């Protein structure tokens, strides 16, 4: 399914994601540089900071309690629309989903 990674300089960078893949984790592995994933996805260090777009902050779970933690420790600028992308799983359901990378994740 697509996902779209928009570096905060504006470059939307497409890639095919499998079902069951967070985008933290196909973001690392496909050269999307401003995604560091650092813990590896566990929700422990906000370091897969993305901004979700409005059309698709609905159709992904909420963010549990732990993200929403972490999420407060963010370096970049926190919006309503902030998410830990590693805690986003891909699915058909968000083909097509495009997300905002901030300028910094440390
Ligand atoms: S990769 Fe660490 S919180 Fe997402």
């Amino acid at each position: 399914s697509k996902v779209v990674y928009v570096s905060h300089d504006g470059t939307r960078r497409e890639l095919d994601v499998a079902d069951g893949v967070s985008l933290m984790q196909a973001a690392v592995s496909n050269g999307i540089y401003d995604i560091v994933g650092d813990c590896g996805g566990s929700a422990s260090c906000a370091t897969c900071h993305v901004y979700v777009n409005e059309a698709f902050t609905d159709k992904v779970p909420a963010a549990n309690e732990r993200e929403i933690g972490m999420l407060e420790s963010v370096t970049a600028e926190l919006k309503p629309n902030s998410r830990l992308c590693c805690q986003i799983i891909m699915t058909p359901e968000l083909d097509g989903i495009v997300v905002d990378v901030p300028d910094r994740q440390w």
